């Protein structure tokens, strides 16, 4: 059985690699989540065939309770593993498996350097410096569902002025950051893989929330706990580490 | 079936109740892990019974490949589930089955504040501020099978230095860096824990590794992946927010 993956475009997780050498099948391919695949497939000892998700989509329900993205490939077995920044939920788990995280990551702040700013409670309590975050997002869903009272207070904030605060995507609002006085809320994995890149901006303190990205398969996949048992393997080993800093080390 | 439940006396995971009320079975013992089985109880429905692991020991294994501590219990279904501050690791996974992780931690650095230092990599390059961890510890150990050469480099200054770097436990550790010019090499749990009661003291950096607390099972429990939904419910509806909030939080 040679396993279909599915997975999605998204740096540096997932890119075409910049070349016109004649490459083909997974060899089109290059990024975090393929050298994790050539990893998982070496000790496992598996042959696979990465695809695209037609859609584009991580993978959402309707009220038909319908999935799209890399959740619906699984659901109608046309992948048997999805291997790409797709966080473990509640709901997925309900339809799908996964494997334990390979990767976890929490809301956090996207700032410049050298100021007394270091946590959200420093953002909550002023209005000075704007916050925000990618509108209709994971991030802002959060802060929109949180029962947290210095989250609260930081949504009625993103929300009254919802305008300006939110922004289109995550482009635009490291755009903002570099440009105005603002903070993005988001995701540590992006925050570190911008600030790598530009050295102007920092992290500004800890986790908000916490997460993983798992390797998603269909209900009852005889893979899912192999795969758990060579992500712990390449962690304790110290590879996730250097596959981590081979995509996110920056100048 | 009333569960029965191995757990391991740990501050502020599992503790005596400081009372001499009439209090009976489970009503004897207070903390994070006991809040979170009574959580885990009331999605799932069910009963349990929480024991004290006999030998006091998490587990390991001896040559024989015989297994000792809350591992020994769940493997002699001796217990049903084992709720504790325990690790997710490739060779317990090979024995008993784990939910994915409540609690997700990484090796840290425990300094004081309003110093220049600020990663692992300033401790590494210099020997006036001397740096260590708790003897034969997890930590001590990643640095000593770390193939990383900034770690690989830490290493090599607490072996040498091995009488006076490494320490015999935590608390001597956490009294090294109070009286003398010392970084104690630790777990980030347990730094968030010690910060928040000292207020001289900081957390240094990020995490050096990644690993997750989970609730272990025999291997094939019909709850394990049962218990993963409930952590992710807990996680998404911020209530592992809030039971760290009550058992980490200082004065
Ligand atoms: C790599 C990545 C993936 N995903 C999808 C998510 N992990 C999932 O599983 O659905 C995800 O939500 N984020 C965070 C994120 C992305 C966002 C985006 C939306 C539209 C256009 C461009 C970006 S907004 C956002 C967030 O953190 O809120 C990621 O950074
Ligand atoms: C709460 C907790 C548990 N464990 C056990 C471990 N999680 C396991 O699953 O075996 C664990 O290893 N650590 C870290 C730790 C404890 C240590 C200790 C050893 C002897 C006497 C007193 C303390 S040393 C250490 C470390 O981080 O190296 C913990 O902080
Ligand atoms: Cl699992």
């Amino acid at each position: 059985r040679t396993l279909i993956v599915t997975t999605i475009l998204e740096e540096p997780y997932v890119m075409y690699r910049k070349s016109d050498k004649p490459l083909y099948g997974n060899d089109r391919f290059e990024g975090y989540c393929l050298d994790l695949l050539k990893e998982l497939s070496n000790i496992l000892g598996f042959l696979y065939d990465v695809k695209l998700v037609p859609d584009g989509k991580y993978g959402a329900q309707n009220d038909k309770g319908e999935w799209n993205g890399m959740v619906k490939e699984l659901i109608d077995h046309r992948a048997d593993l999805a291997v790409a920044p797709l966080t473990i939920t509640y709901v997925r788990e309900k339809v799908i498996d996964f494997s334990k995280p390979f990767m976890t990551l929490g809301i956090s702040i996207l700032y410049r350097k050298g100021t007394p700013i270091d946590s959200a409670d420093d953002l909550a309590k002023q209005t000075k410096i704007e916050y925000g975050a990618v509108r209709d997002g994971s991030t802002m869903t959060f802060f929109k569902k949180s029962k947290i009272s210095t989250y609260e207070k930081m949504w009625a904030f993103m929300s009254s002025r919802q305008q300006s605060a939110l922004v289109k995507n995550s482009d635009e609002g490291i755009q903002r950051v570099l440009t105005t006085d603002y903070a993005l809320l988001m995701e540590s994995t992006s925050i570190e893989y911008v600030t790598q890149r530009n050295c102007n901006l920092t992290q500004i303190g800890g986790l908000i929330d916490s997460k993983g990205y798992g390797v998603g398969t269909p209900i009852g996949s005889p893979y899912r706990d192999k795969i758990t048992i060579a992500i712990l393997q390449l962690q304790e080993e110290g590879k996730l580490h250097m596959m981590k800093e081979k995509w996110w080390r920056g100048n």
